Formats: C-alpha cells, sequence, structure tokens
C-alpha cells in the first residue's frame, strides 16, 4: 500500500503519524495518552486495523553524538511490545536530537518525513 505509520515516544504522550510513499507525505493523527509510557493498546490496534501499514517507524532518541539518551531504552522496548502484540513490521529510526491533539504528533510528523526523506 505503501501506508506507514510513526510513532513519537513519550512518558505521557506517544505523537502518532501518518504516510503514504505514493504521494510521499506525513500527516499527523490524534497523539496518545500513555501512563508512563503505556497507551491503552486497543488505540494502537484500531490505528492498525484502519490504516493496515505496510511498516510502522519508531524513533530511537539519541544524542547528537549518538549516544542514548534516558528514553532511549524505553523507546526501543515500546517498539518491541508494537511488533510483539500486533506483528507488524516495526522500525526503529534514529531520532538524532539537539538541544535547541494533532500538534501533539508534530514530532511523530518530523520522524515520518524524515524517514521517507533519507530514502527508508
Amino acid at each position: 500500500s505503501g501506508t506507514l505509520l510513526a510513532f513519537d515516544f513519550g512518558t505521557k504522550s506517544i505523537g502518532v503519524a501518518v504516510g503514504q510513499r505514493i504521494t510521499g507525505t506525513a500527516r499527523p493523527l490524534p497523539a496518545i495518552k500513555a501512563q508512563d509510557g503505556t497507551p491503552d493498546w486497543n488505540i494502537i490496534e484500531r490505528l492498525l486495523k484502519e490504516w493496515q501499514p505496510d511498516e510502522i517507524i519508531v524513533g530511537l532518541p539519541l544524542n547528537m553524538d549518538g549516544t542514548e539518551q534516558p528514553l532511549t531504552a524505553r523507546a526501543r522496548k515500546f517498539a518491541n511490545r508494537i511488533h510483539g502484540r500486533f506483528g507488524v513490521e516495526v522500525k526503529l529510526h534514529d531520532e538524532r536530537l539537539s538541544t535547541v491533539g494533532k500538534v501533539d504528533s508534530a514530532s511523530a510528523v518530523i520522524i515520518l518525513e524524515s524517514y521517507f526523506e533519507q530514502g527508508y
């Protein structure tokens, strides 16, 4: 299909974006609340049945030198649980970021756009 979902892990909120390869674009969906990084999996399940993504992307936050940040490990755990519970291919995409509703998903849109621009 060329349809993809991206998630921006957070402990209180997880951003969501849906993207289309055919048109090469990404757009935000309403963020998902989390309780210490745990969402209401029914929401994630609904998104997967509704969009049938060819694969899903999860941002792997790192430092500008590529070292791991505090959330890196949680982000990864989150990524494995999606894959584990749903079987869809999940891909971690290095989120190299620096210290410088759908609006709460802005970071998920950037993660997905970057993933397309880098040729993945």
